[PDB]
């Protein structure tokens, strides 16, 4: 996965997005950014990649009650828990629309 | 912040995605959805909200050499230490354009 730098040159970071110009497969080079915020995170200090979606790592997952999502998650150590998390704490109604926030 | 479940009804998960029928402001209700897999996390088995984009607790951030992103970033002590992570981990150059993977 990755190695962009190896194809590309020019490349710089403003705040948090990279922008670099790179080699097409058709001949040509072509200039683009990406915005490393969310998929970069900073736990106690390191930049580490976002976690994975967390569908990859939980299974049967339920709305408990008005406003929880219930799932069986998996541990670092590989073994299935419960657990809950409250939508109610971010999911938003903005003028009838389901909105983060 | 939230608190979509005070004003909406027929809530249901499946899978990652919420949808629910919430009140509009002028009247009359509206069905919508929201994708819950990247805002959501799996942490050593509980679901946790993800982490804040990392521009909002690190600053000074800057290409050292040709691929890494460094930066000085707080820790949950509240005290700023220097780290990198190597965008070539997941940064591709797709025929030309920067994209995650
Ligand atoms: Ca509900
Ligand atoms: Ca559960
Ligand atoms: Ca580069
Ligand atoms: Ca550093």
């Amino acid at each position: 996965l990755g190695k962009f730098s190896q194809t590309c040159y020019n490349s710089a970071i403003q705040g948090s997005v990279l922008t670099s110009t790179c080699e097409r497969t058709n001949g040509g080079y072509n200039t683009s950014s990406i915005d490393l915020n969310s998929v970069i995170e900073n736990v106690d200090g390191s930049l580490k990649w976002q976690s994975p979606n967390f569908i990859e790592t939980c299974r049967n997952t339920q709305l408990a009650g008005s406003s929880e999502l219930a799932a069986e998650c998996k541990t670092r150590a590989q073994q299935f828990v419960s657990t809950k998390i409250n939508l109610d704490d971010h999911i938003a109604n903005i003028d009838g629309t389901l909105k983060y926030e």
